């Protein structure tokens, strides 16, 4: 990397660090067409401006740095919020979303093409509102600043007793050793930087799957600092994003990365969650011949249904030409699966991590070669047959690794969410209406999200009478569901 | 009695029946062996329970559509050793040789094609009236009309035992009600405490459909819910698989049955975009058609438009649509007033609930209209206005089963392995504190189970979690797999 | 004569006919009525050219399926004022009350759904005997077995002109072949020159089917042909239409009216990937089936795989598949050894040609099997190696006609004013030069005709060239649009 | 322009211009996993390499310079002829491709974003032999090359007589006042340039619908000059290509230039050909509701029986955000209609030209300013209104302009028709075979073309037996389907 990991600063002041800060007027180009495409950031905005509900308040996001995410922090901005901000992933950042949101909106440090250590430096830089404190909120994606806070008390309160330090050599994962020695650094300036911090969070709002697990697990141990909420599971982001999001990203990322002719060849998705539905539909929808695995019988069952063939990784390794993980779960593509592909076969991750792909058995296998073909699209060949593969992204989310990630429509039902989980825990403050827990919002307002984004796109609603309402037992008004309603 | 009078006919065993033609039983056996090969997860629920005959002594009575795919259900339940009476939930649904069958093999059946709304409610009075041992101790419904009965009948008798009062039809201008009112009335005069019996053996009923259960969350509210009720419906393998691809297949079955009419084409409305209207407007779009889908929840309504379907109110479409299926479980969803606009030859048609979807009250009195049968359960009815017509099909009556035959084997027996498992936990807790007079869902475990029954059939091969694996997710090895609140 | 013989019934004005049941007509009529307004093509042929009776003396013998769609083609011929008689060309397509309405209301019908081989060529050869007045002048085909009737019988009249020898039946071992010899010698008891006097008078044939078409080149080939074709098929709003939209329609309702099944979740063979196989593929897995297409043909199998579809052959899948669909044309598709491999109630059958796609004649004599029929139409076959089945459809003949009621009518509109079209042009050349015994296709303006004359139904609004653009593409404004070799 | 309009030279002292030669090592990578993808090509190679078929033979062609096309020149070349090569479109060719062409295989006059001055520049370079002579042969695409020559000949036979010059004041059309000037200079300098080219040229083999409808304009008027293949008309490149391959391309140019939610939006597809079939299913199956245009009522009735609305564009002009003209026609969507489009609907063109849009009305609207997103994504803004549109690739075809056009799987198809057409145009040179006609290729080769390309995608040929071949009167071997079959 050329990159040195010293805060740059606005003329007002404010730091960052971002690629290229001439990317600055492309990136307010691509914003302004996206605000458009974003009508429930948007109407957040007009609703919300007059009030300034953020106003004073100190927000850490910790999110892809696309042109999406800009738009979203300039809502919060329009709000009265000041913000800081990186990227949850090392691929994810669009470098001209960065530079506009660096140079005219609020501090960000993220690019696209960080190293590992870069990223949780990065990390730290979003967290660090200097002496005088903070953040009062978080806005997470995959749950990474909210673990670094929470090992980082864990780790506070072994110092203050015994003195001991974390210690890299205690695990055998590359990325968690960096984890460890950012906190240990940290101890030794100030022993009690995640202690006050916690103090001062008023709560975390979280994007993703993989990042409301975390959560759940650390509800479950005692161990969550402070409120959350789970702002994947509102049906208007599980149901929307997940799906057709990706539905949408996936196609993209491949034939950015690759240009392949998906129409015509066989492709493997590993999982039929959320994701795993909106890649096979795209697939199929290509003309790709879609292979599913699954471990749940249901979600089996649903794929199925239509008309998709269910089978084991292991059935399939030979013949597939796409392969993509959509899991969140690890070990799902291995090395001994790898070199059984054929020359060329696309391998790739939309889930989560590094770890859906066996990266670290394929780098460190003996004689295997990495080609790089151009960023994010690598031919790795294997010294057995002297024949290839192509891995995206290293194995990470290909979808913002190779392309742009999902698209403005589909991003401003997911952070109209997060603007009305910030807002929730923001009002509430000094309430005590949340505890150290998780929580989803209310359904009406994910019906307020959904509703916000229909006149964009000319759907017409209609109304029930109040005699239908009574009918079916719902406010005219809504919510129109029951509380464990699937859609 | 009447020259007309409903009677029960005997088998040579003495067991009632009472079906359109019992020389249908031969076919209805020949289709019921077929559709067992499809039905693999009550056949499994056979080999698995059978030997222990866990519903000894008890008697179920039941109201699942009579169908060939009903009769694998009950002939289930007899297999795990209940004794059986059924009736239709619908006066189009029965399956003739379906209910033959049955009647002669299995269980008391009085159920045929066509009935009547008196015949009907007279087959539900039967299937529920098990002479003097009693019964039932279980109930299976499909859109609460079983359930109703008990708890008007309950009602009905507390006021007799209070004034010797009976009920009297005048009291309702409900045309339905006053056939209800005097079933209950004129089943005082044999046996006034019949409800009240019942309600205190009475072990639950499991209910099958959206409907049904909004009915029992009206009774839960108000007090009034007399047994334990389990919500089959909503079952992940019940709802996201029988409501959705359940009419995905018996929608156009349906339509090609009643009418011939090439979907590929035309303009097809479908009201609502919940789980049936989902499976609804998938088929249209399917088939060709072009798919416009009214609602009123704005989540649905972008749903829709994400998959490529127009939103529109209906007078915005009424004019121009060549088919009309309404899916809402709500009233006055197509009215008079929006039928005269339609075009010549516009199919109407409901597959949520009941009579009241589309108008037909107010398209029975419409000054000058005339309803021309073209063969049973296809009607044109023809306004003056215009000389031109409407196609209703059945009645205004579930469509797929009333023209068609309803879902296919497979899919029902997802559901029907739910109806399985829930009258299982029912009877199993007979004595129990387990269930309260409340409605429940059955656990995730047993939904996992109903699916995991049917994929070997179909040739689907599942992964198995590693332990290490299934604790990177939070999950155990055997499931379940997804958080209580997973919406799949 | 015998006491089984087939003779023909006559209405009050003494036209001939043999239908199933004449009380079927008032039912009929209900439904051809339906019908019309779904066949714009075909009222507005009758619109257009009724005024002029532009087939005022002839006479037109055809064959095409007796269904509703081909009834309001007869009753469009009549309008025309065209004499007719008409027969089935499968033994299980008719529909009793389309055969009824007609024999009662407008042409001679000898027609009935479930014939047996020796009364389907009774039909046949009645359609064709239009007594002392001569006839036919014009022949609808579909399959050419009514143009084989008359080219067989002139060979036969030939050899009984210069040697007073009959037809042997004992000359063939094909079991049809037989019957057909047996019907032309009995025929020359009563007139032994009526196939030379037809084909002195016969204008032409117009053949609806592929597999028809397939048999006149084969006569045009061998200089047999005795008189003008025209290739219907062909046209692009015939075979880019019927054979692909019709099959997405008629395949699955055969499926689902034989046998019920759930097609989701299924795997299905569909042997062929021409105009059916493609339209059956889309159909199946618009349903949610896994289809596997099998090919002879590179380019199909190409096609095939850019949508989605595997390709195999079929020993790959046969012990794996569900559901098997043969659309080939050709023989020996699905043969015994295949089908003693399929899984139990595997479903098997043809929307092809004739009754040699799957091995019937293999199957009948396997040994120990035993057929078991469900109902008319759906059989299911019992090899006792196994103790399983397979379910025939419509023992092996064309399932959507045979199971269900074929295609729907407004894609036969399309076919069916072709139709007009090449009898209209066949008959106003009678006397000219254009047409000699040769196999045509209708020009392209017309077929833009058909499909122009379907669109205002649909509400399809059709752009107009300027001038300037029409140049710019080397094209009139009026059309044709496309070059010669268009494929669409 | 920065370019200067010079030949430059490879060691060797083949000529060359292209953007930036140093892109040259990156093209060969994605040039060597092309191939993979391209097994009719390289079955080609493998068949004819030993007897070098093309050994002596002087190519010129004028093919978008892509990827795809490096592989089809790098097969003329391994079969022995010498190549010259321009792009088609100013847009469509990709640096890298060129630069590994140039350096490697084949003179290359062609960069991303010529100007028209410089792409009618390439085009003389890429016919320019030298005072030796050439092409023999010609691969042409759209018919520019071919344009060029019978105008130039149309030219030089008026000029030998009166000595009157082209006159670009003849012309209202700006770009044939460049043709018009360019054939002026080449008078002034050798006034039988074409008379002697085209007495030299064996044939040429047309790949588009646009290209092969001047062709036949030229048959009908007496005036075209030598042999012509129709490639697009053989059943495995208009029914592939056209149709899958825009089905690709397509969403991949949307998503690249703009990064659209396709999904919930309104698109409309002005003609449905097999362009437009392929493109009004992308369309539809990532999640818009398609309206098609269309003159032909055929066509019209099949968009129907596909579940699509056929309105006029003037019903939908307000309502839709993406327009697609698929035509191969002028005028199709007017300044009158771009006024009325909503604030940023997308419009772009994938069928030919620049005159399926009405960028002329555009560009000269009074008041109108143009804002460049990025290359190729416009937003143009009108004075009346203050609302603005969104136009790709300047109206030029969107796919190749905005993305890498179609991938190579399916231009194998296509471009192993050309390899067949080019050697059956040269193995018969000396035969008078061919006369000044249009001519396709025989179906039997149609049929080759698909089977070289099923091993690929694991599809299992049935084999007839001579029983079966006879029952449906075909040979075991094909042709299988009658002369006029449509598939
Ligand atoms: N890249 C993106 O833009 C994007 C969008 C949303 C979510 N995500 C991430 O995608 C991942 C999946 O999210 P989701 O919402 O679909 O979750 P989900 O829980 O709905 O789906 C995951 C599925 O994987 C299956 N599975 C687990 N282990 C498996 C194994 N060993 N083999 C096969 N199947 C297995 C599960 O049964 C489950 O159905 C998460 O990591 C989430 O954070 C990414
Ligand atoms: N960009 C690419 O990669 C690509 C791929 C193949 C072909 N092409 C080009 O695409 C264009 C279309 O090719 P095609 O093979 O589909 O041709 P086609 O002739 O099959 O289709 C064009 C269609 O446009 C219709 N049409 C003409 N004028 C119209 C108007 N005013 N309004 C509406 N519809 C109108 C015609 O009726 C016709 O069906 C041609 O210019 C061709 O060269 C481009
Ligand atoms: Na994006
Ligand atoms: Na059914
Ligand atoms: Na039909
Ligand atoms: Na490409």
């Amino acid at each position: 990397s050329h990159m040195a990991l010293l805060v740059e600063k606005t003329t007002s002041g404010r730091e960052y660090k971002v690629k290229d800060m001439s990317q600055a007027d492309f990136g307010r180009l691509e914003i302004e067409l996206a605000e458009v495409e974003m009508p429930g950031l948007m109407a957040s905005r007009s609703e919300f401006g007059p009030s300034q509900p953020f106003k004073g308040a100190k927000i850490t996001g910790s999110l892809h740095m696309t042109i999406q995410t800009a738009v979203l922090i300039e809502t919060l901005t329009a709000l009265g919020a000041e913000v800081r901000w990186c990227s949850c992933n090392i691929f994810s950042t669009q470098d001209h979303a960065a530079a506009a949101i660096a140079r005219d909106s609020a501090a960000v440090f993220a690019w696209k093409g960080e190293t590992l250590q870069e990223y949780w430096w990065c990390t730290e830089r979003a967290l660090d509102w200097g002496p005088g404190g903070g953040p009062d909120l978080i806005v997470d994606d995959g749950g990474d600043t909210t673990l670094l806070i929470h090992e980082g008390v864990k780790a506070e309160e072994i110092y203050e007793k015994s003195g001991q330090f974390p210690d890299p050599d205690s695990t055998d994962n590359a990325e968690f050793k960096i984890v460890l020695s950012i906190i240990k650094e940290g101890l030794k300036t100030d022993p009690k930087r995640y202690h006050k911090m916690k103090d001062r969070v008023v709560g975390v709002s979280e994007e993703t799957t993989t990042g409301v697990k975390r959560l759940y697990q650390m509800q479950a141990n005692g161990t969550l600092l402070f409120p959350a909420i789970n702002v994947n599971d509102s049906v208007t982001k599980s149901k929307f994003d997940n799906l057709y999001g990706c539905r949408h990203s996936l196609p993209d990322g491949l034939m950015r990365a690759t240009d392949v002719m998906i129409a015509g060849k066989v492709a493997v998705v590993a999982g039929y969650g959320d994701v795993g539905k909106g890649c096979a539909a795209a697939l199929k929808q290509a003309g790709a011949r879609v292979i599913v695995t699954e471990i749940d019988p249901i979600c089996a069952l649903q794929a199925t249904m239509e008309g998709l063939q269910v089978l084991t990784l292991e059935d399939v390794v030979s013949e597939a030409d796409i392969f993509v993980t959509t899991t969140g779960n690890k070990d799902i593509i291995m090395l001994d699966h790898m070199k059984k592909m054929k020359n060329n076969a696309i391998v790739c991750n939309i889930g989560h991590f590094d770890n859906e792909i066996d990266m670290l058995g394929l780098e460190t296998h003996p004689g295997v070669k990495r080609i790089t073909i151009k960023p994010q699209t690598d031919r790795w060949v294997f010294p057995e047959t002297n024949t290839g593969i192509i891995i995206l992204a290293e194995g990470r989310l290909m979808n913002l690794g190779c392309a742009t990630g999902h698209p403005s429509f589909v991003m401003s039902c997911s952070f109209t969410n997060q603007v009305i989980a910030q807002l929730e825990l923001w009002n509430e403050k000094s309430s005590g209406k949340y505890e150290k827990k998780v929580y989803v919002l209310p359904k009406h307002l994910d019906e307020k999200v959904a509703a916000l984004h229909l006149e964009k796109l000319g759907a017409k609603l209609t109304k029930l009478s109040k005699d239908q309402a009574d009918y079916i037992s719902v406010p005219v008004e809504g919510p129109y569901k029951p509380f464990h309603y699937r859609y």
